[PDB]
């Protein structure tokens, strides 16, 4: 549905039509770039619903929203507006450092961050109805992006070495998570849900190597927009994620992007 | 008699007035703003009475005051001008590291800070009429507030786990409370009085949730006051603590705030 | 004799003026704030006889001067200039680290300071004739005050739970004092000598807190002059030291005091 | 074929042509000396292909681009440029820091970094047809590129001491390498490939001095263009390497060479 | 002979005279305050002996000069000179952190400074005519001086408490000293040569309180030259340093001083 | 040849003009000092031929160059330029952090600095025609280079205490020489070549004091052409070398030196 797309961070109306006429999947709508936010010290919050409504009416794709970690009224109040996905980011101020959102007791479906197995299943088990790396937000830097989902692929490697049934238990157990979820993912050499890469994809080449590294799909941030050719760059990211194993169209559209960063 | 409600730091008569307008159910008077005294090294203390009674005079609504913690002499005096209730304040310099106030030597009620069921319990058992969390005053983030409202629920929740009443008594000497005390909140499950939200509620989102969280009730600081609309998001505030269970009020209130912290 | 007063640091004739029309019970001439002195690195000594006769000649309350440490040619200076207390203050720079002065080889009184029983027993054996606590001078800060007073009668109060005298007489050898004395302070459960509060006094309040723990008198700063309105918060110091238990009276006080520290 | 030759960084399509005047027997193509990047703490990526195709398009000689780390895809568009060999280069930022790339699924030759014997003999292991010091680059200073030389020829010298051909298995799968890998090194005493030195070299002499230490060649970055006289300059030490055995000629490229780093 | 005086540093001819006039016993001769230059981090060596032999010329009282510690080439030319005295001084910049200088191979005599007992047998056994305290130079703090005065008398009295004449041995083994000196010593009950006060002597108090402690003589450094009236408190600090056990007197030269450090 | 002379640094042919007339045994050219690029942090290197060439050609006393630690490429040109002495130097940015250059294949003499006994020993062995100490470089402290030259004889002093000569040879090995060597320096109580001062000496005085010390011949630095009169600061070193046991011609030659450091 989402599988094979990107979704852009716009934090205007314009920039989301932007996104929309690029071919992104779908838009994150934020008011504020928490990267720069998180720099100043400033706490960052869900953005105003009348600032994600001004986005929703102003393409026709899916648009998401974030919450703060744990915090389930935020997550109510943005599913009464009727956006499309909730993102519980890491990338806001968390306001609850122990507990996340009882995210399956919400009708909308939520994406959530992970930087290992344990992280997914537990996310997963709590409801998340889709995965994404944590990667580094704002920092154009992609390695912490790879560093996850290679992790992730490693760990379930890893168990799959385990012949004994206790011993995957043991390990659900330190997880905290019903062994039948890890069974099953054991099983199926795979999570349950989409895995999308963010965090630092900066650049179409970015986009195409997560998605041979097993990605279903990217996230992008407002580095996009900061480009000196917001378009071109937006437009040459959605080509990769879409041709991300053709050389030469990864060729075509990294040529002559312009200044990023 | 506060129980639902909402209660606003003002440090001038208008500002009194601005909240006794936007439904709060009491006001809290302090001349100076400790979270940025505080930042400034300085000694916060009890404020000058005459301040104190100017509030007093301007509104209907009940009126606390803070007190240094252990100054009970500054306590005898605010107690002396007749406000309605005291607050043993973190906030402010503390005057004695070693010994809170004796509360129950007083007939105006305390409401005092705790991050966990041992202080709630000590507090309580000095004579305090209400508790609060004790959250991170002047930081806008309701991460720490939440936390302790979490952790004095699991606390209690584990203590009724103990079937060895030798072993409550135990917890009850290392709390340094009276054992009847601690069994009256293992059965009751909870708090012999009120526990309010206090410290980093800065929007109607965040005030609903601790009450969600099962608050009694929330104190917000001055940051209502510099906001660039005090009496929309005060208003706002009270109406979110009021209706705190109700999505589309929340989303309603929390739209188009204008600018925060 | 002093019991119940206030004494009152002067830099001043005029200030000592101000100080004995107030009602202070004594002055404590100083050339120099030692506090800022102290911040400045500077070394702060016995104040030039000259200007500590100058405040002599100007006021008929008797007339205090410090000296540093262990520096006993100061005292004897300070003696044969006839002030009626000598003052052996930790607040000047030390002048030996290891070695009080002899004070019972003087004729005029001495006062010192102490954060403990040990302390305070080694200087009343060394021939103080009167001890006050240490407190944190300059900071405006009650609760170094308040510690060493609480300090001071928690040790008594927990040598009188030892009943061996051989306990007693370890305790007395472990702070270096006659064990005759330390069983004195034990039957009556005091000091032999007055105990006054000393050290970031700044406020009526802070005043009547210290003698309601037990306090004889109290020494306030140079904070009274740096106010705006030094006469009004020095009358009120001495009216709240005198009516220390009256909280009306303390209201009446310390209500519409002006700008402080 | 490259070997006993000066590769050269260059950052236009001038300085390439300058590069070939002088008798480097390569360009390396990159847009930003990732030097001043790193010290800026921005992200260093592969370069856009359009700057690399305009160097390539300048100069007859062959041309080299840099990849991030572990980077495949970076790789793979490099690749479809038709540049003749890639640098999967630490001086960028990693993209991964647990795999580099699969080199041996490529056509094109890569170079790679190593700073140990077993650093050495993984990249091999990967795919590298040819390795280089890591250095220390942007600084001037060769002794990093003198230590990594230094410590895989001492390293061969020590495994060969070495006489189980046991302990020589222990030994590559401590270094995470086949034995036959290990053992063709032990036996000729040299790596499979040829070892250039990179990273530091400033002067002419510097080029020699690691010839003389066993390089089979010298790659030499920016601070060539940033000398006073950069034709001279990468003249001379296009010469010294050349000539790396013959001290007269050394005295005379390095005489007079005007304004360095 | 210098015993009962007071030595002054001096920095110029006109000093000098002024030092004579007040009735120093001696000058101390140097071309630069080694405080300011120790916290300019300067070296600080023997002072030109051309400005040493202008001091000379001015005066009829002794002068000294000072040297490196362990720098024997400096005593070899201030001795040329015909100083009166050779002040061997960890004030200017150690020579040899290892060795002082053999000064039993002068015929000029030396003083040294010494912090206790070891210290100071170390120095006479060297060779040293007169033993001074360290103090702590240009600090204007009594404190360090006293402390060392306190220091040498207590391990005096220490080692006198020693009954065997082995344990006395093994002192003098671990002072590395002869035993017949250490011998001496606790039979003496007192130093084989004059101890004079050094290092932060301020006041004429402080000369006194030094001479009370039992020094021979004090010497003063160039704050008595940074005094608002050089003349009167050079004049004051003889007096002192001459009455020291007549308080009246001692009240009378320290009275009127004006600004000093 | 160079026994009992004083070596000087010079960075221009005017200052080996002074150098010589002054009576400078040999000239140190230096392009540039490595004290203050040292403070810089830049990377300092052998000098540009040309600049050495130009100090050659301006006098007829030998001229020294020095080259980095270890850069045996450096050694080929200063010797192919036919200079008369390499000195292998610390000072500068070593080139190599293992191994320093293979001095007996060179037929130019090189100088080599040491700290202790070991040190010199393998720079001896590795054919150092000359030992300096290595002192503190542009300090003008000269107590590090007396450090060095007392550690060297004290450590030969030891080593002539061992009566084993097995212990000898387990020193020996320590020491990374050959027993031969080691035993030499035994026999003889003293290094088979001449051993210089280096490195902080300032004044003439401390000229004279490492030549008391034993040293062979003294090396100065800038510091002599940065003092307020070189050509009297040159000529009053050189014959405090010369003179170094003479005292009034010590004293003589220190007087009115002027504005040093
Ligand atoms: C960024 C981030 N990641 C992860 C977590 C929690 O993940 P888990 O509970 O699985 O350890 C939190 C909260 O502590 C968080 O703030
Ligand atoms: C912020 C704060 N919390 C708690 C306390 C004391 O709580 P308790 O006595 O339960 O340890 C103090 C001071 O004593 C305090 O300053
Ligand atoms: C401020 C102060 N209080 C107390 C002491 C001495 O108190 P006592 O010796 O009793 O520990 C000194 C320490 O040198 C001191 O300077
Ligand atoms: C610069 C650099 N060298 C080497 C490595 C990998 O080398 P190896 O895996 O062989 O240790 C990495 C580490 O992640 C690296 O970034
Ligand atoms: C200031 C100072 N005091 C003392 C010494 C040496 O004294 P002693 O050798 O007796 O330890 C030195 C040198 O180390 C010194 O510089
Ligand atoms: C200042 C200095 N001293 C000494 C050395 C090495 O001396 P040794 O090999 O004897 O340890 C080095 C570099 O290797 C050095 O930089």
């Amino acid at each position: 549905m989402l599988k094979g797309g990107v979704i852009m961070d716009v934090v205007t109306p314009e920039q989301a039509k932007i996104a929309e006429k690029s071919g992104a999947c779908a838009v994150m709508a934020l008011e504020s770039i928490p990267a720069d936010m998180r720099k100043s010290g400033k706490v960052c919050r869900m953005s105003d619903p009348k600032m994600i409504k001004d986005i929703m009416n102003s393409v026709s794709i899916p648009v998401m929203a974030k919450v703060r970690i744990g915090h389930f009224v935020e997550a109510q109040i943005i599913e009464a507006l009727e956006v499309d996905y909730i993102d519980e980011s890491e990338v806001l101020t968390p306001a609850d450092w122990t507990h996340h959102i009882e995210k399956d007791k919400f009708k909308v479906p939520f994406v959530c961050g992970a930087k290992d197995l344990g992280e997914a299943l537990r996310r997963i088990n709590e409801g998340a109805a889709m995965i994404r790396t944590k990667g580094e937000a704002g920092t154009g830097d992609v390695s912490e992006a790879v560093k996850h989902i290679r992790r992730i692929t490693e760990e379930i490697k890893a168990c799959q070495q385990l012949k004994s049934e206790d011993d995957i238990a043991k390990v659900a157990e330190e997880m905290r998570v019903p062994v039948s979820l890890l069974k099953d993912v054991l099983e199926k050499g795979k999570l349950p849900v989409v895995n999308f890469a963010a965090g630092g994809v900066a650049t179409p080449a970015d986009a195409a190597l997560l998605m041979q590294l097993g990605c279903d799909g990217v996230f992008v941030g407002s580095g996009i927009f900061k480009s000196s050719n917001p378009v071109r760059l937006a437009t040459a990211v959605v080509e990769a994620t879409t041709h991300f194993d053709n050389p030469s169209k990864l060729l075509e559209v990294s040529s002559d992007l312009g200044e990023l960063m």
